[PDB]
């Protein structure tokens, strides 16, 4: 509690300090961030200010200040992680700390003004089974830290051992017997085996094939799946004799991240148009579609080199359920089944959502497919019943539906969890869990936040892309982090939702596929067949529903974006920044591709922002110096426009109230287009401001547009300005986003936390019980509650 | 026996879609077969031991309890043999689709306490049945052994404790292990050499010096004990210091007690619906803890004055009660007051009585409208708080966890036991007696209770052939809500038999003159004998000189006094060598409830059907305890007996109150009598589902008697001695107030693993209870 | 055997703390101060120590940030720049959170030690001339004088690495 006393400098400062407090009791019954808290009466302030010294701490790091009677709270974040908050009053002396629960009380009655025995949600309880590290460093590095409980628990314990010798005993798969047969009772003939079996083949050649000794092995009780030649049988059975005797953290992931498992994958992806071609740009549809799709090609690839390496055939099948669309015209998403581009074993699998009255043909936004899941869960499992040979080995989550319904499949079919969020909407529509209530109608938050919490805790493993999306930075607070404490007044209070430090989080960052993203400067490389229809596309003096106004001065350096279109990708709101300031209009031309004009429009969003960018044109005379695009569905001619920007020397600019990750982002650096970016979520971590990009403020937007000209303005003047962020970006992308080391890490994952499932098992049986009457008695009602779409 | 078994799972499948209990599979299927029977082997056992089967048409499924709280459950096909194993919850889905057509939700609700109460091991003995503070003693006692980081919470406890600001035990002083070891022995010389009278003002000056606050005791001798006791504790635990010491440490000196239901008062009330036992069993409480209480306070040299609130409802509009004042002292006690607080809504407070089964949607506001009113008669909070039936039980639950209070729960009867079946069928019992609500509250403060109090050990684990009444709530669903895989485990150490008594001033032997009240015959005489038929009596004894077959009772279908009317109206020789009467209801008013009213009609019937004018007196509510004693000592006088008759009972308060008085008792099997009475020894037992029997019974008990008189003597003696034994009230205080010591303390320990099961049974009370409480209509002035 | 008595056993970490804090040479105190007393000040410290030295060049000598670390209750040897004190103090915080083998091993060898050595070879005629080759004198007179020539470069080394 020492923040609370850096505050009690009211007793030095306090004609100042209790200033500030008091230009916020001037804004009322509210609250408002840091760019709210601090840019008030600290900036708007006078040199009667002076307060640079010690109060700068509460101010500088506080996450949100919440205006109310006489009393005004604040939230102090010391470190990520770490919460103390607190409320003074205003004018008035006398300032108390106040616990989490009360400080929510607090934030109910800004809205109600007033249920006694409603609700308290708290993890914490349910979660003390290993401990948890206080350090940052083991944040988004969970399984570093369950590796060295592991081993610990593991070291000389012979209960504690029984447990992985069960999991290679049991361990199959479609019936076949892998790692250990029957045969093996307790850890005596373990040891004995082991030991007679590296004797035997420390003698034989490096490269001699498993089928040689597979004789002799079977007849001492040992299984395939050990690995295809000698050396490497030696080497995974010197491995566990290793974790037998004095376990250690890098040899426990070592041996699990090898033992056979993944095989058969499954993953949720229901929203949205999922497909391979003409959808990308449509509401919903989007990076965790290309995020998926890049995903299962790796994985593949990777799948396939271990099952040969560890000598089997096995032949692997990866499905992506998704819903059926019988009626989207144009697309692929009306059929069931169908291959993933260049993979041998990817199949999307659609599934449509269904009512007693039949199947449910329209598509439905993402916010309100809600009441559809359960039952697409119980007729999931059965198509993908059909399909598979086997059981599901690992089920990935996605989003919030995705991640609701792999929770209830993986309860199901027993079979381990991984959860991959995307984004996560309640830091994207800001006070959206105060103000739940009066946005329920429209963007039923209610149940979205319920299948959050649920499948956050009910998931096995987490992956997220960046550590931002977890604990976020020094100043500001993650994605996850902000679900620890919140309050939906009036339906229930988090009081513990989730914990920074859990050891599931695990950081695996993405990349874009490097056939369809390289540098301009490749000329071999250049698909110059596409020039013409890109000539077409920003040069032409056809207005129509593909592209809108025209650029008259076609030699100007172009400033580009591309995106969804709906309210927090903020397209209008770059429009109008460039609109507003003449120098930049005067250095570059404005490209924006967002939404689809094809065909009207079914989305809110979508439709409210097309109405805007409408009037901007007219508003601002846009036409000459801007281009709006329609949406483009084609990855491959996407990489050639990524370049062909780099052609004119412009830069990639994305201005989202918030962006939860970003790939256009990694993907505009990837091709070697200098990029701005919003410092609202994942492109904060992505780009090194200066170095490999600019990060620019959504909420100062006259800025954004005036810090573009300056860099227009430098390039103009030093051409090898441009040269060098292009480079910065170029290599920030190689050291961190690529999908290479990607699968690899998920498959380790999933190994590890497979285990790691069957020895805890014990006490996450409260947590079990728990999610389970969360989801039966809160989701279930809730989502019965939202609306049946209409045929 | 291959060719055999698929024949009895033939009878048992021509039964058709049902379950059958063993009162009727084997009761129909073993016997009723040909003499292929040769079942003496293995195979018999299996089925002679099951509670029930379900049978469908593939398939029947065995739920088997071999020994008390111990169950399997198993599937067969009817043909193909081929016997597996089934999970609970797996058993469960059959009593699904027997009702539903269908199992429940794939995803809908299964309550699981199990993995919850795992903290402490469980014992596997049916001795530590009903035993747990024996057990959780035990316990405390190892984890306390030599372990620094397991001796610190009794530190802690100790320091901490405190009453309205007056600090007792340890003082702030000591802060560790070693100057509490060091300062109990500096304690212990001192008093080692003073005279064992020396006051607590004498050495208080030097015990306040070296951090020792006030309570070890009233005089020095009493001091040095306790002293001791806590240096064994540091030192060498064991299970009976251990409790002696917590059981010594003041706590206890503001007991709330809930029982908002029926009208509860000391005069003028029981025979009403919904008003009995229990409140007879709360006074006769109160009146003995008061005076334990003020036992233990004073031993401890302290002056504090207790306080016992009986939290009940106002009723304004009951009339010839007391039940429309917000306090009253009880009788016989100093500190004893009832505390009535309205049921109100939005639209204001509400007059009218309302039912046990539709008070829940009222639970709630009354927990906070109470709490506020006992805030203001109490003297700091309380040290205890005692839940009382489902709606006692309910609200005992929230105020505990509202004002951190210690809580003990008695049930007094749970109906799911009641009304058989009423789990599985009770969807269509709903709209009437809304099962749903009041089992969920059933399950839901069992669980949030500190400790659990029964009257017998029949209540928890049943007997060696039948089931126990929270033995029966362990597995069950209710189809379409949700199903319940674990609800409580009748090993668990929270169980705790307690027997309560009958107030020995009140109820005595037949044959102690000076004692009897005779100012009460001229009254008792008209009551029985009189040829005057009203409202207060109904009907006539032909006859003054035949002995009395005695019962008295609320009136209504499980206590099944309609039953043993219709027994003895077809039994003529039952009926010359006795006189029924039957005492329930009170029809000197309009009856307001249901079960009341149609048991009414039943009795009116019955006595024209079977020309009961002459051997048949029917008597309305006699509701002054004391000549309600001498009455009972009067059926005595003739030679006569008491008999209770109920479908269930889930303790029998009368039954004691009979077997206190000499008068010779037979009581239903079915439930707390049973093992109350010992058959033969202390009286007998009847079956309430076979009535005949239990009138031939009876003729010949009276035949016996009229042959042999020292007969009526002997079971009249065995009954007096067994209650002497078993049922008083003298042991209960201390038991109680021990009790709340050691899991008052074992709350400071456990506290870790219970955070889990409370945050369950808050979403559980939230999600559940609220929704389906709000469902039920609201009573309308 | 250490890395897992060391995971999360408070009973278990104070050792290295008074190792730490008791660890001085000749008068002149090392590592940690008298000033920390518990593992809760200790973790404290390390992480006001970390935080500042992640800002400063990496060849900074250990003098220009000593005044500062003395304050708080940090002593000499954990390196001579503050690109070394860096690593060992996250080393040591590691061994507080997820104690390793490779960290552990890699922490105590770094932590400055070995500074007088005492070496026992009585019999023989230990010299190095005249002597190779009579009774008893032998390879271990040989082995003794390779040893301590080596082992005496390393102290060097490791004496200024530590600072
Ligand atoms: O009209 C469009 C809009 C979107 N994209 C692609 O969609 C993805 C958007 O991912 P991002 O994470 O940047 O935004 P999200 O949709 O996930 O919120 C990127 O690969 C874009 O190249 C596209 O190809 N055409
Ligand atoms: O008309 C009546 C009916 C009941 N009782 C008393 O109510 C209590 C009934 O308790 P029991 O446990 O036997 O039955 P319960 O009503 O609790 O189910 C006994 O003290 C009876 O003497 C009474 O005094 N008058
Ligand atoms: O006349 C001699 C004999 C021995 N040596 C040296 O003494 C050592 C003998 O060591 P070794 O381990 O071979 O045998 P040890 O004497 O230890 O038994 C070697 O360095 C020899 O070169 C020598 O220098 N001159
Ligand atoms: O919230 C952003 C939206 O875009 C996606 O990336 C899909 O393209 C999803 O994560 C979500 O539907
Ligand atoms: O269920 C039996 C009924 O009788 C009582 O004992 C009170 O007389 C209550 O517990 C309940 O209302
Ligand atoms: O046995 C070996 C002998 O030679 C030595 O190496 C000394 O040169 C000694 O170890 C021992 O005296
Ligand atoms: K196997
Ligand atoms: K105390
Ligand atoms: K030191």
């Amino acid at each position: 509690r020492e923040r609370l006393n850096e505050t009690l400098v009211s007793e030095r400062n306090e004609v100042l300090a209790l200033l500030s407090r008091v230009e916020a009791k001037g804004k009322g019954i509210l609250q408002q961030n840091q760019i709210i808290a601090e840019f008030e009466a600290l900036p708007e302030q006078t040199r009667k200010k002076l307060e640079g010294g010690p109060f700068f701490d509460l101010l500088k790091s506080t996450q949100e200040a919440i205006v109310l009677p006489p009393w005004v709270a604040l939230a102090v974040r010391p470190r990520p992680g770490v919460w103390e908050y607190l409320r003074v009053n205003l004018h008035a002396l006398v300032v108390e700390e106040l616990q989490p629960a009360e400080f929510l009380h607090f934030k109910e009655e800004l809205v109600d003004g007033v249920g006694n025995f409603t609700l308290e949600l708290d993890f914490e309880p349910f979660n003390a089974s290993i401990p948890r590290p206080t350090l940052h460093k083991y944040i988004g590095n969970g399984v570093d830290f369950l590796n060295r409980h592991l081993s610990a628990k593991l070291f000389h314990d012979k209960e504690s051992l029984l447990p992985l010798l069960k999991f290679l005993r049991l361990h199959s798969h479609q019936g076949k017997n892998l790692m250990l047969s029957e045969k093996i009772q307790n850890l005596n003939t373990l040891q004995h085996t082991l030991r007679k079996a590296e004797e035997y083949l420390a003698e034989l050649k490096s490269e001699t094939l498993y089928e040689e000794f597979e004789a002799k092995f079977e007849e001492i009780g040992l299984e395939r799946g050990w690995g295809d030649n000698a050396e490497r049988v030696l080497d995974m059975i010197r491995l566990l004799l290793d974790l037998l005797e004095a376990p250690d953290p890098c040899t426990l992931e070592t041996f699990l991240g090898r033992v056979p498992m993944v095989f058969n994958v499954v993953i949720l992806s229901p929203h949205g148009y999922f497909a391979q071609d003409n959808v990308l740009g449509y509401p919903d549809t989007g990076g965790q579609v290309v995020y998926i799709l890049d995903q299962v090609r790796a994985l593949e690839i990777e799948m396939l080199q271990r099952i040969k390496q560890q000598g089997l055939n096995i032949k692997p099948r990866i499905l992506i359920l998704t819903r059926l669309l019988p009626d989207a015209v144009g697309t692929t998403c009306g059929e069931r089944l169908e291959r993933v581009y260049d993979s041998e074993y990817c199949d999307i699998l659609r599934v449509p959502f269904r009512t007693e009255k039949g199947i449910v043909r329209k598509w439905i936004s993402r916010f309100e497919v809600w009441p559809y899941l359960e039952t697409y869960t119980e007729d999931a499992a059965v198509e993908l019943s059909k399909e598979l040979n086997g059981k599901p080995d690992l089920i990935i989550g996605n989003y919030s539906d995705g991640n609701l319904v792999a929770s209830l499949l993986a309860h199901k079919l027993g079979v381990t969890q991984c959860t991959i969020a995307h984004a996560l909407e309640k830091t994207k529509y800001p006070d959206s869990d105060i103000y739940w209530k009066k946005l329920d109608d429209k963007y039923h938050f209610s149940c979205q936040f319920t299948a959050d919490i649920f499948a956050m805790n009910h998931t096995d493993f987490i992956i997220t892309s960046t550590f931002q999306e977890i604990a976020g930075s020094k100043e500001t607070v993650g994605q996850y982090e902000s679900h620890t404490a919140f309050t939906l007044p009036g339906l229930y209070r988090v009081v513990h939702g989730i914990d920074v430090f859990d050891p599931k989080f695990n950081i695996v960052s993405p990349g874009a596929d490097m056939s369809i993203y390289f540098p301009y400067t490749e000329e071999k490389r250049r698909l110059t067949k596409f020039h013409s229809e890109i000539e077409e596309l920003l040069y032409s003096d056809v207005e129509n529903k593909e592209h809108l106004c025209v650029l008259k001065d076609k030699k100007k350096p172009i400033l580009f974006t591309m995106a969804r279109l709906d309210r927090v990708k903020n397209l209008s709101g770059l429009v109008e920044w460039y609109g507003k300031n003449t120098r930049l209009r005067e250095l570059a031309n404005l490209v924006v591709v967002g939404g689809d004009r094809r065909k009207e429009s079914k989305d809110n969003e979508e439709k409210a922002e097309m109405k805007k960018m409408y009037d901007l044109i007219e508003e601002y005379k846009l036409n000459g110096q801007f281009r709006w695009i329609s949406s483009q569905m084609d990855r491959v001619r996407n990489g050639e426009l990524y370049r062909y920007i780099c052609d004119t020397k412009g830069a990639f600019v994305q201005p989202a109230l918030y962006e939860a990750f970003g790939l256009t982002v990694v993907e505009a650096m990837t091709c070697g287009l200098p990029t701005f970016a919003t410092c609202k979520g994942g492109p904060a971590e992505i780009i090194v401001h200066g170095k490999s990009g600019f990060h620019i403020d959504p909420y100062h937007g006259d800025q954004a547009a005036d810090t573009l000209a300056d860099f227009f303005t430098k390039c103009k003047e030093d051409p090898s300005h441009w040269d060098e962020i292009s480079k910065g970006g170029l290599q920030r992308i190689e050291e961190k986003y690529t999908w290479q080391i990607y699968s690899q890490r998920l498959l380790t994952l999933t190994g590890v936390y497979g285990f790691w499932k069957h020895v805890s098992n014990l006490d996450r049986l409260e947590a079990r019980r728990y999610l389970e009457m969360f989801y039966a008695l809160k989701y279930r009602p809730l989502a019965q509650a939202v609306p049946l779409a209409q045929d």
